[PDB]
């Protein structure tokens, strides 16, 4: 009758975690920790670093409102051990329980290490029951498929949610209304100024611990505007819902110079700490469309990506892991760029990817698929050092959904169990797609010489390489067959084209 010992860490910040949902406020103790291990396990964005301490501080305080003990150790205590096992064995030496008890989290390392933690009570572990489908139920739908298609998940999660049913059929006749249509903002479409949260008393005074105790972290931590509580999450989600998502399925895959943001959400940061809970994201956006205030085509794209995209991204780690850590499909062994690191590129569009992440933490999905991602991929570049980039790089990233992004959908090196295909483009797309290459040093119509755009022959050199397997995935007829049509000279040429690029770049030879 000593009561438990629950653990909550930085990306579980929900009054309703399964590790607190049944507490005896009268025995039991919360523990919450600044880990060091964690914080430099991948040198996260500074901005993270802030987000999460600043959130979990706060949560600590409307625990102990709400009538529990918090035991809360800062990054500034003296005795904290570092990590999350050490500060569970000082916590229970502290004072008798009976059990711990914390919640599945989502770094499967970390999840092995505390499953075999062997401590001098029971632990006991429940499942994230926060997202939408469980990891059982993911394993049991995905059994028996030979590909994984994300559509044919979505509907069964339609279904499942009931959100956007009439009855038993899909709101508007079809589940979903994507097209491959879309194209760059109009010349004379200014994106609108996005809402910002000035940093509260709390996130001020982390802003100014991490700015002196860690500033060797990749990032900007100026201009600190991400939400780190429930009101202010509110404040942004409410935001998007009622001035942005009317015009979310418009530019979904835009990308404007200097233009971070567009009408994105901004909210996976917040979401993926548990300010905001997905099932009531989607039935905001639900009913925004059932009360005539956005169309069905943007409501229906937005919540795919959370009840399909999230979900199915998450299922496919638990499902994989650990081996899913270790493919390397392709066989890509190159170093990374130092650009990826200091935006020092000619390459107008990477050099805006970069800049992004350094002063916001954040890009939106095109641009870390199609240029960040698609660039690394075409490169060569070995998937543990575009993982590393990922994880440091963006105040959203957690491994269970960084990994299937990058080593899976962004650079194929899952060999198509996320995305099927590989989503390798030429400079051409990012013509398509953007206002970037106007302005840029290089000349997207050019494939050889200094002056063309490096994509374009790494695009062909990657096609080239791959050209058998890529046949046996089937999903590349149209690029494979203009491939066999180019005589052996023009094959060369780029050959030759790609691999100086790849030496330049610091990639390869
Ligand atoms: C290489 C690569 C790495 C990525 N790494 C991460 C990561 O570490 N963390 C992360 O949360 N997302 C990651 N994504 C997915 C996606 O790019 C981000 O969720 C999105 O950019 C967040 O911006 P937003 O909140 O404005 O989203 P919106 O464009 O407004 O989309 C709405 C919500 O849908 C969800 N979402 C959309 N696309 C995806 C997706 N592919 N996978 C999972 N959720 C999705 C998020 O919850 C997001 O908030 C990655 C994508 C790629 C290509
Ligand atoms: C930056 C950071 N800091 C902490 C921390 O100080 N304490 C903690 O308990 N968790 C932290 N986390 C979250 C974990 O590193 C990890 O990514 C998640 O628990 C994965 O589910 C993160 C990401
Ligand atoms: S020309 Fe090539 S490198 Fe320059 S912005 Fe366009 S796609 Fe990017
Ligand atoms: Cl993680
Ligand atoms: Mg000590």
């Amino acid at each position: 009758m000593a009561g438990a010992l629950r653990l909550v860490l930085g990306d579980q910040l929900s009054d309703n975690l399964s590790a607190l949902v049944d507490a005896d406020l009268s025995r039991d103790q919360v523990l919450m920790v600044e880990s060091r291990v964690e914080a430099t396990a991948w040198k996260h964005h500074k901005q993270a670093l802030v987000l999460v301490w600043s959130a979990m501080r706060q949560f600590a305080e409307r625990l102990r409102a709400r009538g529990f003990n918090v035991r809360y150790v800062t990054l500034e205590d003296p005795d904290n051990t570092g990590s999350i096992g050490g500060e569970l064995r000082r916590a229970l030496e502290a004072r008798a329980f009976d059990r711990v008890i914390r919640t599945a989290c989502g770094k499967w390392g970390l999840e092995s290490h505390l499953l075999s933690l062997d401590l001098p009570v029971p632990m006991e572990t429940r499942e994230d029951d926060r997202f939408l489908c469980s990891r059982a139920q993911f394993a049991a739908w995905a059994e028996g498929r030979r590909e994984l298609r994300m559509e044919f998940f979505y509907r069964e999660m339609r279904r499942k949610t009931g959100l956007l049913m009439d009855g038993d059929q899909p709101a508007g006749g079809r589940w979903n209304f994507d097209a491959e249509n879309r194209r760059k903002l109009p010349p004379g479409l200014r994106p609108p100024e996005r809402l910002r949260i000035p940093p509260n008393p709390t996130t001020q005074t982390v802003l100014e611990q991490v700015s002196r105790g860690f500033d060797d972290h990749f990032g900007e931590v100026e201009g600190f505007g991400w939400p780190t509580n429930p009101d202010e999450a509110t404040a942004i989600l409410d935001h998007f819902i009622a001035d942005m998502l009317p015009s979310f399925g418009d530019w979904q895959d835009a990308m404007s110079w200097r233009r971070p943001f567009l009408w994105h959400s901004l909210i996976s940061p917040a979401l993926n700490i548990g300010l905001l809970d997905p099932l009531d994201i989607c039935r905001r956006a639900e009913a925004a469309w059932r009360e005539g205030r956005a169309p069905l085509n943007a409501v229906e794209g937005f919540i795919r990506q959370i009840i399909g995209w999230r979900e199915f991204v998450r299922g496919i780690y638990w499902l994989k892991m650990p081996e899913y850590a270790q493919r390397n499909a392709l066989d890509a062994q190159g170093k990374l760029p130092g650009f990826y690191w200091t935006g020092q590129t000619d390459m107008a569009c990477v050099a805006d990817t970069v800049r992004a992440a350094h002063d916001h933490a954040y890009a939106h999905h095109i641009q870390r698929l199609m240029v960040t991602g698609n660039l690394a991929m075409l490169l060569g570049v070995h998937p543990d050092a575009v993982d590393d980039w990922y994880m440091v790089v963006f105040a959203d990233a957690y491994e269970w959904v960084e990994m299937p992004n990058t080593r899976g959908m962004a650079t194929f090196a899952d060999g198509g169990i996320v995305g099927s295909k590989p989503y390798a483009a030429s400079g051409a797309y990012i013509d398509r797609m953007s206002d970037y290459c106007k302005g840029c040093r290089y000349d997207v119509k050019k494939r050889l010489g200094d002056d063309a755009c490096p994509f374009n022959a790494l695009y062909w050199d990657f096609i080239d390489r791959h050209a058998q397997r890529l046949a046996g995935n089937g999903r590349m007829m149209m690029p494979l067959r203009t491939l066999e049509k180019m005589p052996d000279a023009e094959r060369e040429a780029f050959r030759k084209q790609a691999r100086a690029l790849r030496v330049k770049m610091g990639v390869s030879g």
